[PDB]
C-alpha cells in the first residue's frame, strides 16, 4: 500500500520549504490523497502550508509534499515549537488510511547543538525528568537498574514525570533523522 | 515507532557482511519488517543481499539485518558507490500508513587517494551554484548558506556536479561517515 518516508520532519528557520515522500508499491491500487497542519492544540492552523493538499495517487508512485513556512515571524525563537503534520489516504473503490507525524519547527541560534541535547537531562528520584535545552527530546530504553521504564517525550523546559514500580539511568533518544542514538548515562542529583 | 540503529552504513571492499540495528521501542505495537536493496537510480538491485528480507516485531524487540555484499567483484575500484537500503515498517492494526527508512549505503573501495576526512574541504563552487566535487566520495552537504540566504541540502557524487537554485561568503557543514555534523566550512565562489 501507501507509505510516508519520514516519522518526523524538521523545519529550520530560513529553509524555504521542507519535503515529505509518499509512495505506493502497489501498480494496482488507487488512492486520494489529503494532507493539512495541526498546532499542538489540535487544530488545523495556517502558519505552515503543505501542497498539494488534495492529489491522487495511481500504481506504482512517488509523490513528494512540501511544507512551507508561512509563519510571518509569530514563533518563540528560543525553542522548538511542535506541529502535527496529518495525511490521509482513501482507496479507490471506514476504510481510510491516517497517519499524524510531528513536525519541529526549529528557530535559528539556539546556543545548545542539536546533539549536546540528550546529555542535559537532569533526573531527580522523587523520577522527573528535567529538560533544560529548547529541544523536545524524544526519549526511549529509559532503564532505571534492570527496569525498562516506558518512552516518554520531554518538551523544552519543562520535566515530565516517569512512574517506576518503586524505584544507573540510561537511554536513548530519537534524532533528528528518526534514528535511535548511542546509550547514554543520565545527569543524577 | 520502528528506529534503525544508523543513517548511512558504510560497506568497506572487503568486509563479509555489515550489521544494521532494527528496534521496535513500543511494546504496544507490532509490525512486518520489509527490506530491500536499490542502486543509485532507485530500482531494485541484487549486487547487496539483506537479510532477513522479511520478518515480524511483536512488542519490544530488536532485530539485526545483515547486508552481504553480492558484487562478485565488479565494482569501480576508483569511486565510492552508491545504493539505497530500505527498511519499510508495516502496523498491524490492533487504519495506518507503513513508514520506510531509505538509508544511503556507500560501498567503498580500497586505495582512494584521500582519505574520507579530507574530502568536504576540496568542495568547488561555481556561478551559474554548481557544486562540483573532485574525490572520490559522495558529499552529503547540509546547513549550506551563499550569504545569508539558507539553501537545500544537497548531495554529491564522486567526480560530479549538482546544480543549487538561490555576492556573499559560501558557508555549509557535511555529514561525516558516523552521521554527525562536521563542523562548518568556508567555501569561496
Amino acid at each position: 500500500g501507501v507509505a510516508l518516508g519520514a516519522t518526523r520532519v524538521i523545519y529550520p528557520e530560513g529553509q524555504k520549504q521542507v519535503q515529505l515522500a509518499v509512495t505506493n508499491n502497489d501498480d494496482k491500487s488507487s488512492y486520494l490523497i489529503q494532507s493539512w497542519i495541526e498546532n499542538a492544540e489540535g487544530k488545523k492552523d495556517a502558519r505552515f502550508v503543505i501542497t498539494p493538499p488534495l492529489f491522487s495517487m495511481q500504481g506504482k508512485k512517488e509523490n513528494t509534499l512540501r511544507i512551507i513556512d508561512a509563519t510571518n515571524g509569530q514563533m518563540p525563537e528560543d525553542r522548538e515549537s511542535l506541529f502535527w503534520v496529518n495525511v490521509k489516504a482513501i482507496p479507490a473503490m471506514q476504510f481510510a488510511i491516517v497517519s499524524r507525524i510531528k513536525l519541529l519547527y526549529r528557530p535559528q541560534g539556539l546556543v545548545i547543538p542539536p546533539e549536546q541535547a540528550p546529555g542535559k537531562l537532569e533526573f531527580t528520584r522523587e523520577l522527573t525528568l528535567f529538560n533544560p535545552t529548547p529541544y523536545y527530546l524524544t526519549v526511549t530504553d529509559l532503564k532505571a537498574g534492570n527496569k525498562s521504564l516506558e518512552n516518554t517525550m520531554v518538551p523544552p523546559q519543562g520535566k515530565v514525570t516517569v512512574n517506576i514500580p518503586g524505584g544507573d539511568i540510561t537511554y536513548k533518544t530519537i534524532n533528528d533523522y528518526g534514528a535511535l542514538t548511542e546509550q547514554v548515562r543520565g545527569v543524577v542529583k
